[PDB]
């Protein structure tokens, strides 16, 4: 695996969207930092 | 003037003072992409 993807499946145990964390990433221009902060701050986590 | 307006056009659209202020803190200030995150995420 990559480091992305690693990032992508831990956003998923917390309960994020895949569609979610996805959206996140474009509109962060893939910055995972700001990614992360758009969920965490917007996202629904089930 | 040019950003108060941007504020109020927002606010318009129905997100919260807060949730605009999250939005651009998080963009960095970047106007456009502050917008999009609150397209796609906030509660408007």
């Amino acid at each position: 695996g990559s480091q992305l993807s690693s990032e992508i499946e831990n956003l998923m145990s917390q309960g994020y969207s895949y569609q979610d964390i996805q959206k996140a990433l474009v509109i962060a221009q893939n910055n995972i930092e700001m990614a992360k902060n758009i969920l965490r701050e917007f996202a629904a986590a089930s």
